[PDB]
């Protein structure tokens, strides 16, 4: 692809944080923390999974970000509409205002109703994320194989403001611990 001119610097909003997560002091990593990181509670964290929103909002225009998943058994990666529900459970969908991909149990699978099977042959170390507001449009692409498209959403009616979306996925089977990254420009 050729979506690298449209970078844009992100940084990770602590407020809408899940109460686990131990965001790092430049605000580019976050890890789960083995418990309760001390914070006060309140109506925009994410209570019931390890999920965290980008800072920015983009309601128009090309935007694109690189996140570094290295040794991660699970998460979900994309852009989400910023009157996201935040209490209790959730399907990640479009029509729940959500536009992302996941790794789970050793498969990756786009967030439709009902998901969608991905087939990459390179497991990736990073994950490039496009957003075309004008155009209705969120691509995924493999920056480990040479910037291969994993996923295009197409006909996105986004319906509002979109913010970056984070969920570093629980850790279960102590093999999950290491931080999602964003990646230098
Ligand atoms: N398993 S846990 O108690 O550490 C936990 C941490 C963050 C969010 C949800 C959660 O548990 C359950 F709601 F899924």
């Amino acid at each position: 692809h050729h979506h690298h001119h449209h970078m844009v610097h992100i940084t990770l909003d602590r407020n809408t944080a899940n109460s686990w997560l131990i965001i790092s002091k430049d605000r580019r990593q976050v890890r789960m923390g083995d418990t309760h990181q001390n914070v006060s509670d309140n109506k925009e964290r994410f209570s019931n999974y390890p999920m965290v929103l980008g800072a920015q909002r983009f309601s128009s225009g090309k935007m694109y970000w690189e996140v570094d998943v290295t040794q991660k058994e699970a998460w979900d990666l994309g852009v989400c509409r910023d009157s996201v529900q935040r209490k209790g459970q959730f399907s990640l969908s479009p029509e729940n205002g959500f536009w992302t991909i996941w790794l789970w149990q050793d498969s990756y699978e786009a967030g439709t109703s009902p998901q969608t099977t991905l087939h990459i042959q390179v497991p990736p170390c990073q994950i490039g994320i496009f957003v075309d507001y004008e155009a209705g449009v969120v691509s995924f692409y493999n920056i480990t194989d040479h910037g291969s498209l994993i996923y295009t959403f197409s006909e996105c009616v986004f319906a509002g403001p979109l913010r970056p979306f984070f969920n570093v996925g629980f850790n279960y089977s102590g093999g999950n611990a290491a931080p999602l990254k964003l990646c230098p420009l």
